[PDB]
C-alpha cells in the first residue's frame, strides 16, 4: 500500500507518505483536507492511535475530505488494511450470536432490505475484513471490521447498534 496525505485541497501543502500503518501522523501533517490513494485500501482516523471516527479510502484521488465522507480535516492516524482473499460476515439480532441471524459474502447496501432490524446486536467476521456504515447506501459513521467475535457493539467501537450498510475491503 501506498497513500499520500496533503494538508490542503486539491493535493496542495504539505505532504506525507505512508507505506504502512502509522499511529501518529501530527508530528508531521497538522491537518489533511486531499489524499491520493497509489495502492491498498486505508482507514483514516481522526485521533491518534486508530481511534476517533474512522474513514475508509481505496486507490483513487481524494480533492477534499468530504470525498471521504470526512466530517473534519482532522488525520491523525491511518492503518493499511490487510488483503483477505475471501469475505463472510454474519450478523445478529441479539448480543452473544444470538436471535436471529444472516451471512453475507457480497456488499449490502441496504441492510434493512435483507434483514429487517435497525441495530445489529453482535457479529462474526468469519473471513476478510468489513466496513460497517450506520446508515444505508454507504453513508454515516464507519467501523472498520477486522476477522473476529463481536459479542457486543462496543466491540467495533461504536455508541449504538444502528447499521445500515456493510462493504467487503476489497482493493480493487
Amino acid at each position: 500500500g501506498k497513500i499520500t496525505l496533503y494538508e490542503d485541497r486539491g493535493f496542495q501543502g504539505r505532504h506525507y507518505e505512508c507505506s504502512s500503518d502509522h499511529p501518529n501522523l501530527q508530528p508531521y501533517l497538522s491537518r489533511c483536507n486531499s489524499a491520493s490513494v497509489d495502492s491498498g485500501c486505508w482507514m483514516l482516523y481522526e485521533q491518534p492511535n486508530y481511534s476517533g471516527l474512522q474513514y475508509f479510502l481505496r486507490r483513487g484521488d481524494y480533492a477534499d475530505h468530504q470525498q471521504w465522507m470526512g466530517l473534519s480535516d482532522s488525520v491523525r492516524s491511518c492503518r493499511l488494511i490487510p488483503h483477505s482473499g475471501s469475505h463472510r460476515i454474519r450478523l445478529y439480532e441479539r448480543e452473544d450470536y444470538r436471535g436471529q441471524m444472516i451471512e453475507f459474502t457480497e456488499d449490502c447496501s441496504c441492510l434493512q432490505d435483507r434483514f429487517r432490524f435497525n441495530e445489529i446486536h453482535s457479529l462474526n467476521v468469519l473471513e476478510g475484513s468489513w466496513v460497517l456504515y450506520e446508515l444505508s447506501n454507504y453513508r454515516g459513521r464507519q467501523y472498520l471490521l477486522m476477522p473476529g467475535d463481536y459479542r457486543r457493539y462496543q466491540d467495533w467501537g461504536a455508541t449504538n447498534a444502528r447499521v445500515g450498510s456493510l462493504r467487503r475491503v476489497i482493493d480493487f
